[PDB]
This record gives C-alpha cells, structure tokens and sequence, in this order.
C-alpha cells in the first residue's frame, strides 16, 4: 500500500527466511504465500524512479527471491530460492505492491 509496508511485507536480509515463523505473524497471518526479495532496499527502489502515476512495472533486472509456500499442512512452509525477474506496481517513485515472480 505503500514503500514502508512493501519493504515489511517484501524485503528481507536474509535469504534463508524462517517461513514457518513469520509467515504465523498477524502481518501474513498463515497465507499460502509471501515472497521476500534478498536486496538493500535501495537497488529495489530504484525500479520505480521517475513513475508517479500507479504502473506496473517488470524489474529490468533479476534479484535474489526466497518464496514462502505452504505444504499440504496448515501454516507450514516450504522455503523455494530463485533468480528471477518481478513485477511491482510502481507509485510516487516507490515499489508500493509486490504483483507477482517472472512476468507483470
């Protein structure tokens, strides 16, 4: 909803995050999936410089991705790393909602 929330919600120092801990916070609250983006929040800005009107945007660039998807039991997670491409929708210069891996 906006660059603060994105970066809670998206970004992560880690690439090893523990799914099956913060995928249980209120924040995520056991949904069946969150990807995190293992990047200085700055490089991942970026991707948004110069756009002020809500557009979605696929990253020029591909970064270090770690999805959090849950198994066949409840709130439990498989951790799946990848090199990809994303799109974000881009507002006022900052990454406001992640959209989705590989393709807008």
């Amino acid at each position: 909803q906006d660059w603060l929330t994105f970066q809670k919600k998206h970004i992560t120092n880690t690439r090893d995050v523990d799914c099956d801990n913060i995928m249980s916070t209120n924040l995520f609250h056991c949904k069946d999936k969150n990807t995190f983006i293992y990047s200085r929040p700055e490089p991942v800005k970026a991707i948004c410089k110069g756009i002020i009107a809500s557009k979605n945007v696929l990253t020029t660039s591909e970064f270090y991705l770690s999805d959090c998807n849950v198994t066949s039991r409840p709130c439990k997670y498989k951790l799946k790393k990848s090199t990809n491409k994303f799109c974000v929708t881009c507002e006022n210069q900052a990454p406001v909602h992640f959209v989705g891996v590989g393709s807008c």
